[PDB]
């Protein structure tokens, strides 16, 4: 593979699966580099850590450690990483990060990624009065249960949903009316983070998902020459249940259909049905999903040298692992 693993050092679950997801959208980790960690302090500021995480990710000849990154950001408890989300990690990071690159070259990244907008509106029947108010999302959540594969669910989730009776709409002026609200994408970023619904008790329905995801549909303008096709990059995986449960991450790093398997130290190739059919569900099965818009995929994994680093930051984690000298 040539790629290299990340140490198992407690009961991060997911973090390690996060981690390479992130590590592996190139164009986020050299944004990450260049972030200026100069006079950071070296124990407690996260977006340094997240540097140190993918410097030796990049170049360790053994497996990466992650404990001064849990750290960095303190989920040190006995519950801290399984009483949260997935895309609640993220965003911690992913904040760390987008504030450390304002008033940078590097400025703008994390929303040029991972940011797409969004309409919720209601809209009364017989009266006229709407209701309509644009968000920014950085991550969509589908509802599984019920839906065989992720159409069903993008169908769901811009389902028109109906208002009447003991939960009609308080319109205000107009009292209380019959309306329907709904959503509806205005766009889709580059970088496309979906988490199914299957905690609720794990839910291990089969839920299945294409290699090929063509979106354009749920959007309300198309573009022509932009088409919203997206290229299956990771899988983020979960086995078991409230006794043992265990985290993996499959990826394709380079959108070129050449799969490996991320257990965390150890990395393997796989098929590509390892990746996906086989973790449907129906026990192991997906929980979040990654996807490059293709158009942008090129750019968004655009190759890196380890002359994108920095040497000043370089110099620094250097003193700091030679320095790691115990007796
Ligand atoms: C809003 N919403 C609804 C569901 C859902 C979701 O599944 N995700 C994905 C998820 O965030 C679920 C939680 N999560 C976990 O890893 C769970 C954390 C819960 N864990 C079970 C437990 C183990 C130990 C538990 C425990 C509880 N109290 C004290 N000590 C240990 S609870 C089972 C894990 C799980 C993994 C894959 C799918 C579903 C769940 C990350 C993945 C994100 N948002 C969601």
């Amino acid at each position: 593979t040539g790629y290299v693993g990340l140490k198992n050092q407690g009961a991060t679950c997911y973090m390690n699966s996060l981690l390479q997801t992130l590590f592996f959208t190139n164009q986020l980790r050299k944004a990450v580099y260049m972030m200026p960690t100069e006079g950071d302090d070296s124990s407690k500021s996260v977006p340094l850590a997240l540097q140190r995480v993918f410097y030796e990710l990049q170049h360790s000849d053994k497996p990466v450690g992650t404990k001064k990154l849990t750290k960095s950001f303190g989920w040190e408890t006995l519950d801290s990483f399984m009483q949260h989300d997935v895309q609640e990690l993220c965003r911690v990071l992913l904040d760390n990060v987008e504030n450390k690159m304002k008033g940078t070259c590097v400025e703008g990244t994390i929303p040029k990624l991972f940011r797409g907008k969004m309409v919720s509106y209601i809209q009364c029947k017989e009266v006229d009065y709407r209701s309509d108010r644009r968000e920014d999302y950085y991550d969509i959540q589908l509802s599984i249960k019920g839906k065989k594969n992720i159409f069903e669910s993008f169908v769901d989730y811009v389902a028109v949903e109906q208002l009447d009776g003991d939960n009609k709409y308080d319109a205000g002026e107009h009292g209380l009316q019959e309306a329907e609200k709904g959503v509806k994408f205005l766009t889709l970023p580059p970088v496309l983070h979906l988490q199914l619904m299957r905690a609720m008790i794990k839910i291990n329905d089969r839920f299945e998902f294409p290699e090929q995801l063509p979106l354009d549909e749920f959007l309300q303008k198309t573009d022509p020459k932009d088409p919203a096709n997206y290229i299956l990059h990771a899988v983020l995986v979960h086995s078991g249940d409230n006794h043992g449960g265990h985290y993996v991450v499959y990826l394709n790093p380079k959108g070129d259909g050449k799969w490996c398997k991320f257990d965390d130290d150890v990395v393997s190739r796989c098929t590509k049905e390892e990746a996906i059919e086989h973790n449907y569900g129906g026990c192991t099965n997906a929980y979040m999903l990654v996807y490059i818009r293709e158009s942008k995929l090129s750019e968004v994994l655009q190759a890196v040298t380890d002359h994108d680093i920095p040497q000043q930051l370089v110099e620094r984690l250097q003193e700091e692992k030679r320095i790691e000298a115990q007796k």
